[PDB]
Formats: structure tokens, sequence, C-alpha cells
């Protein structure tokens, strides 16, 4: 047992301090199934299975509702403990904007004490938030173990009269949707509370104009939900053509010998290219919806701030905009963004796992070179336009946030220039979104065409030596990755890095002394990031590689069920399944603990940054520039952990482009 998360004092339970030792070891020598621990007794497949079966007996003494109530009876204590942590973290995160309000109101007219209390509340709030995430993940994984064991125990008893692939994917995707509903279940209860208290605080701060602002920002959640629905629709319509193109590529690759013998390769390649053109026609709509999602997500808050402040000053002829009031409202808008954006995802996952539990009831009742090659496939025109648009968009963003400070203290001219710059910002953001999506599409097209052509020209000895599985897998999974994940992830990594650099630039321009303190933290940040990455890579690979046995086992058990029951070998196979699912659970649990460790450390670095910025700016001013620095240093932590998550998410996905280009360089016959 090397997963001693339950077995430490509450502080290291809260800051995942034990993981430190592990991660340090995991940096020197690679991670093996001997280095990762064995799960505690509290979280085993047998322990959670027996807990769930006791809950099921209790519910049967008193269908889908039966399964939901049994899952409640079995995991509700920990589910509501995670929900408590999450709601306390939500309220203590709201404790930030009003504190910025108090600080800027003091110094524009008790300030240092407000700054240190902001620091303390921020530190405690981020710790509680990460602990909430962790408890939700742990109870979700325990539920996955119990449900896997239960559906396997049901596979054992079912009759020979009865769909093996259905059971295999019921273990593969339906239990997954259930576990992810349990991952996001605290959010389902704590996002409405968050949004309500946010709108209430905004109203209390800004009078009546804040309600117009909060309505405009809330108008983001339904639009995001509609966009996500259209995106899944386009996803299915793309998967159709992708499956047909895959079958055609498999035809071309099985009979490559005969084709090359009579030189029919070019005509079959042309047919595959026609199918690829149809799939690209569908991918265009998919990318349009993805671009609309990115643009709405970034542009609804800009317009919300614009309408709020302008209508507050001109239309309402309302209170004069003071720095404290304005920047408190801005911080509350930034705190309001994320719940409004992710509420659609929470609801969609909720209905998805509801369907999954209904189905389970019905069943149970019976790499820099890769980046260089990818960017070079785009061309200098699209790459230059993309980089210029990203940089100028973030410049316009910081520009409007600074014009806010200069606004606070000819008010018509200020309002007009603020409106002009917000329009410039939304146009520039739409440009950067459409450009990243167009670049993604163009690179996918070029890379796929070159790959197909370069394996058409491949010699026969190459095909005899190379496994057919790999040549098909490059077109099957990696071209899919380049088609779907690389555009969005590259765009979001660009946004995360540029927003982080922008925030540090803002709080350095407000506070010239913070720069001196930036370099230590910078170093710390770097180190942590580095170590996390290596650990997070190993674990991730391990977590994937242990899932293939499990599903495989399920498949086998469904195929040779009558033989296993004839042998009376049922207990041995249930034992093998418990061992496989325990390997998978320990892998996923250590992966999530490493994630929690990194996000806790990055949030603590963000807390130190906000404390330094608050202290030094309140000092130098003892006005609106202090509020600017305060907001940006307040939220640097999100940019930081989002950017490191996106970098980890970026390298793995870029490995696919790397190996596509690797296969692209095979020898060609001088035809
Ligand atoms: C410009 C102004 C305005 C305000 C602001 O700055 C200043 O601008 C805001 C900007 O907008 C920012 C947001 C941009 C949008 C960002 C969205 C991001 O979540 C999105 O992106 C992924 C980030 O990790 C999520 O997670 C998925 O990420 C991918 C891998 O990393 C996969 O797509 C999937 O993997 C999993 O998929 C499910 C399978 O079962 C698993 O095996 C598998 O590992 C993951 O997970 C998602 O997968 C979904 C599949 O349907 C499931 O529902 C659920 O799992 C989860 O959802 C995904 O879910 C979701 O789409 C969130 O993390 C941060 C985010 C919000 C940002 C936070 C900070 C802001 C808000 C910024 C800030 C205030
Ligand atoms: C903050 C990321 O850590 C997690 C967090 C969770 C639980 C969780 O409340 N998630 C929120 C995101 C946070 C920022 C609110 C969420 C809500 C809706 C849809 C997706 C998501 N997401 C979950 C996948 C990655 C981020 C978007 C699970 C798993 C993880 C994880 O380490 O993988």
């Amino acid at each position: 047992v090397r997963f001693l998360q339950p077995f430490v004092n509450l502080l290291s339970k809260g800051t995942y301090w034990w993981m430190n030792a592990f991660i340090k070891t995991a940096h020197k020598k690679p991670i093996d199934l001997r280095a990762i621990g064995k799960l505690p007794i509290a979280m085993r497949a047998l322990t959670n299975y027996q807990r769930l079966c006791v809950a099921f007996d209790a519910q049967a003494r008193k269908g889908a509702r039966a399964i939901w109530r049994a899952l409640c009876h079995a995991f509700g204590r920990r589910l509501i403990l995670s929900s408590t942590f999450r709601i306390l973290a939500d309220l203590l995160g709201f404790a930030g904007p009003l504190c910025i309000f108090g600080i800027v109101d003091h110094l524009g007219k008790n300030a240092y004490v407000l700054a240190v209390l902001l620091f303390l509340a921020l530190l405690l709030q981020r710790t509680f938030l990460q602990a909430s995430y962790y408890v939700a993940i742990e109870t979700g994984i325990n539920l996955r173990g119990a449900i896997q064991t239960k559906i396997y125990n049901k596979i054992m008893h079912l009759s020979t009269s009865n769909t093996a692939g259905q059971i295999c994917n019921l273990v593969a995707i339906d239990t997954n949707q259930l576990m992810w509903f349990f991952f996001l279940c605290p959010n389902l209860w704590a996002m409405p509370v968050q949004i309500i208290v946010g709108v209430i605080l905004l109203y209390y701060i800004l009078g009546v104009s804040a309600l117009i602002g909060a309505a405009v920002i809330i108008l983001l959640a339904p639009v995001q939900y509609f966009v996500a629905t259209k995106l899944s629709q386009a996803q299915r319509s793309t998967l159709e053509h992708s499956n047909e193109r895959l079958k055609q590529t498999n035809e071309m690759l099985r009979g490559m010998k005969l084709l090359k013998l009579y030189a029919w390769e070019s005509i079959f390649c042309s047919r595959v290219e026609v199918t690829r053109r149809k799939e690209m026609t569908s991918l265009r709509a998919f990318a349009v919806y993805t671009s609309i999602s990115i643009f709405m997500n970034t542009a609804i808050p800009i317009a919300a701030v614009l309408i709020t402040f302008v209508g507050h000053v001109s239309f309402f002829k309302e209170s004069d905009l003071s720095p404290s009031v304005a920047f408190a409202s801005l911080s509350l808008f930034h705190i309001l963004v994320t719940p409004l954006f992710l509420l659609s995802s929470v609801v969609r996952s909720t209905v998805k796992a509801l369907v999954s539990v209904q189905k389970l009831s019905e069943f149970l009742s019976s790499p820099w070179r890769a980046c260089t090659k990818y960017l070079s496939s785009a061309g200098i025109l699209l790459l230059s336009l993309l980089v210029f648009s990203q940089l100028l968009k973030h410049m316009v963003l910081v520009a409007i946030d600074y014009w806010l400070a200069k606004w606070t203290d000819d008010q018509s001219v200020y309002a007009m220039v603020f409106t002009l710059l917000c329009s410039l910002g939304i146009v520039l953001c739409l440009v950067t979104s459409v450009t990243v999506e167009w670049t993604g599409l163009k690179v996918a097209k070029r890379l796929h065409r070159s790959l197909l052509n370069r394996i058409i020209l491949a010699p026969m000895r190459f095909f005899e030596t190379t496994p057919l599985g790999s040549i098909l897998n490059r077109f099957s999974s990696d071209c899919n990755t380049i088609d779907q994940h690389i555009p969005s992830t590259l765009e979001c990594l660009s946004r995360s890095t540029l927003l982080c650099v922008s925030a540090l630039t803002v709080i350095s321009y407000v506070t010239p002394v913070f720069l001196v303190a930036l370099l230590p933290l910078a170093v710390v940040c770097y180190f942590i990031q580095k170590y996390f990455r290596v650990a997070s890579r190993d674990l991730q690979q391990l977590d994937d590689t242990t899932q293939l046995p499990l599903l495989s086992h399920f498949a086998e058990t469904v195929e040779g069920l009558t033989t296993i029951r004839a042998f009376r070998y049922e207990a041995r196979f249930q034992q093998k399944l418990l061992e496989y699912t325990d390997s998978n659970n320990i892998a996923s649990l250590f992966l999530t603990a490493a994630n929690r460790w990194l996000e806790v450390r990055m949030e603590y670095i963000g807390a130190c940054v906000v404390l330094i910025a608050a202290a030094t700016s309140i000092s130098n001013s003892l006005a609106g520039l202090v509020g600017l620095g305060l907001t940006y240093a307040l939220m640097v932590s999100n940019y930081l952990n989002w950017m490191v998550r996106n970098l980890a998410d970026m390298e793995i996905q870029l490995g696919a482009v790397k190996r596509i280009h690797a296969l692209l360089k095979t020898e060609a016959e001088s035809y």
C-alpha cells in the first residue's frame, strides 16, 4: 500500500503532501506496478461491492430507481462531504471580489488587514476546492469498481439464451458515464448556488445595472448548451463518414499486394480521397460549431462587462463608477464565467449517466519536432495570422481592463472609447477563433493527403515487415486526433499561456517590485510543472495500459461463459476480475492524486502571488490600477493550472502528429 491518502494527518490529506515523496521517486526511475501501491482495504472491489450489495438488500427490503437509491445509500456520505467542501469553496471564492472592493474603497478614500484576510481566505478556499475534487473523484472510482464487479457477477449467472459487444461497451462507456456523473455531481448542486449568490452580490454592489450585466452573462449557459448539442450532432454525422473511410482504407491495406501487382493503387487511393472529401465536408460544420463555442465562451463576458458599465453610466445615469465598485464587479464577473460555461456540461453528463443507469438496470434485470512539422504544414500565412491575432487579442483584452481603471476617476468620452475597445476585442476574438479552426482543418487535410500518398508509394517489403495494425491505426486513431482534438487543445493552450503572461505583465506594470519576487516563484513553478509532467505521463500511460486487460477479460468471459460455468471455475474468474479492476483503480487513483497535487501547488503559488501584489500595491497607493493588479493577481492561479493541464494534454496529443510524420518518411519506389 503506497497510496496512503487516507492514512495521514488532515493537513497532508488536504495538501497531498505525501505525494511529494512519490513524485520525487517517480522522477528518477520510471513508474512500475511495483512502485505504485496496492489499494487500501477501504477502497477495494470486494469492499465496495459488499457495501453496494448491503445497500441493495436494504433497498430491496423497502428498476432504475432502486439502483439510484442503492447507490445513494452506499456512497452518499462521501458524496455530500464532497458537496460540502465544494459549496464552502464556492462561498469562500466569492469572499474575494468583495474584499477587492473593500481594499480599493479604503485606499481610494483597514487595507492591509483586508489584504491578509483575502490571502488567508484564498488559500483556504483553494485547498477546500481541491479536496472537494479529490473526494468526488475517489467516490466515483469506488462506484466504478463496485458497479464493474456487480455487472460481472451478473454476467456469471445469466442464461446462454442471450450481445457480447454490448456488455463490453456497457463496461467500457456506460459505467464511464456513470462514474463521470459522480465526478461532476458536486458541481451539479453547487453551480446554481454559486450563480445565484454571484448575481446577488453583483446586484448589491452595482445597483440595478448589475442585473442587466448578470442577465447578459447568464445568457451564456443556454447558448453553450445549444452549441454543445449541435457539436455532438455534427460529431455523429462525421463518425459515419469516418467509419466508411476506415473500412475503405482497410480494404486498400489488406489487398495492397494485389493492387501493387497490377498497379491499381492510384484508383483505390482516389476513391479513398473522395470519401475523405465527404468527411471533410462534415468536418467543416463540426469545426464551425467548435469555433462558435470558443468565441461565445470568450466574448459573452466581454459584452457583459461592456453593457454593465456603459448602461450603468449612460442609460441608467446611475452612480458614478468608482474603482472599488467597478473592479469588484469585474472580479465577480470573472468568478461567474466558469460556472455558466460548465453548467451545460454538467447537465449533459447528468442526462447521459441517467440513460446509462437505465441501461444498466435493463441489463441487470435480465516533441518540439512534431509541433514544428504541424505548424509548417499550415504555411506562413495562416500561422502568422493566427499568432498575430492571438497576441493582438490579448493586448486588446489587457487594454480594455486598463481603460477601466483610467475610466473610474468628460465621462461620455471614456464610455465611448470603452465601447469602441470592447467592440474591437470581440471582433479580434472572433478572428482568432475562426483562424485557429481554419488552420486545424487545413493542416488535417494536408497531413492526411501526404500520408496516404506516401504509403501508396511504399514498397512491398515495407508492407510485409510492417504490421497491418499499425498502418491502419495511423489512419484510424491519429488522423482522428489531428481532426478533432489538436485544434481545440492548441487553441486553448495558446489562450492559457497568453492569459497567464498577460496577467503577470499586468501585475508587474501595476507593481514594479513584484517582478523581483516573480523569479523565485517562477523557478518554483517551473520545477513543480516539470516534475508533475513526468509523473503525470507515466501514470497516464499506466492508467491506459491497465484498462485493456479489464475490457478484454469481460469479452472473454462473455464468449466462453458456458465453458467457465461448466468447469465451475466461476470463483477463479471473479478473482481475476477483482485483480484487474483493482489494478485499474489504483492506476486511476494515483493519476488523480498527482493531478490534485499539481493543482494544489499551483493554487498556493497563485495565493502567494495575489498576497504579494495586494501588499505591494496597497503600499504604493497608501487607485484603480491597484484594483487592476488585484483582480489579475487574484486569478493568476486558474491560468497557471489550466495552462499546465493543457501542456500535459498537448504533448500527448502531439505525439500522434509526431508518429504520423514518422510514418510519412517511409521509402518510396522510383516509379
Ligand atoms: C479541475 C480539473 O480536475 C478535475 C475535476 C473534476 C470534477 C469537476 O468539478 N470538474 C469540473 C471542472 C472544474 C474546473 C469546475 C468540470 C465540470 C463540468 C464539466 C467538466 C469539468 N471538467 C472535469 C475534467 C477536467 C476539467 C473540466 C473531475 C476530474 C478532474 C481531473 O483532474 O481530471
